[PDB]
């Protein structure tokens, strides 16, 4: 089941990005202007992970030219949970949902996202239990 949908713009701390209106389905905002080394923290909204095992993490992303990469991690930078490439969608507001599985320990987590490479926008993240 879905543990949580986290809107990208609901970060508690960030470095180097900016919010903008999104035209994706449902409206609201996206995080843009993401460059290599930029980061977002969700430490202000802890997410309880009910059991140790596999979780499918989904990212609602847009990218004009491609080349982007992110790491899904614990806020602060360690441990790291996984990395995923962001494909080109051909527009800054042409959206798609990408997916990877990570393995998480049970308990209270504070998540963060680090941009390894830029060129992508983020609308929201969804964390799913798949074990
Ligand atoms: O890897 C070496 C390179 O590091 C670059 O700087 C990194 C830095 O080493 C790394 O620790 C940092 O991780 C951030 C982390 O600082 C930040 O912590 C937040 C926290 O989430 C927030 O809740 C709290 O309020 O404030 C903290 C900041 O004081 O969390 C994010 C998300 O988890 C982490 O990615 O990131 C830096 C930038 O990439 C150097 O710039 C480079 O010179 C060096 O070679
Ligand atoms: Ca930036
Ligand atoms: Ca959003
Ligand atoms: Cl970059």
């Amino acid at each position: 089941m879905v543990i949580a949908t986290i809107q990208a713009e609901d970060h508690s701390q960030q470095s180097g990005t900016q919010q903008e209106t999104t035209t994706d389905t449902g409206g609201g905002k996206n995080v843009g202007y993401i460059d290599a080394g930029d980061w977002l923290s969700y430490a202000g909204t802890p997410v309880n992970i009910p059991s140790s095992g596999s979780y499918l993490i989904e990212y609602r992303v847009a990218s004009q030219n491609g080349g982007g990469s992110l790491t899904f991690e614990e806020a602060g930078g360690a441990p790291v949970h996984g990395t995923i490439a962001i494909p080109a969608t051909g527009g800054w507001q042409t959206w798609t949902t990408i997916q990877h599985t990570v393995n998480l320990s049970a308990g209270s987590h504070q998540f963060g996202i680090k941009a390894n490479a830029g060129g992508w926008n983020l609308n929201w993240i969804r964390i799913n239990k798949t074990h």
